[PDB]
């Protein structure tokens, strides 16, 4: 009987924890987008026909 | 006869010392059920989801 409520309670930790674990990579994702796009950006400013304003 | 009566005490004796054992039971049985919720919102806190207010 106590371990019965205990899986109960591990279940619902582990949800916890798969919970915790999807928003923090769901927020990674943007991360890695805004590094991509960074990365497209520092290649175009490489080019030699860039002039400082550009 | 006189032992007759002996044994009609024993068994009233018995009866209510069988009564004892049950209410001791019975609010036994509330103890076991405290302690089983006890255990399981302590196995909730364990998990690291939870902040310091939860």
């Amino acid at each position: 009987t106590s371990q019965s409520r205990g899986l109960d309670m591990a279940v619902k930790n582990a949800n916890d924890g798969i919970s915790i674990a999807q928003t923090a990579e769901g927020a990674m994702n943007e991360t890695t987008n805004i590094l991509q796009r960074m990365r497209d950006l520092a290649l175009q400013s490489s080019n030699g026909s860039n002039s400082s304003s550009e």
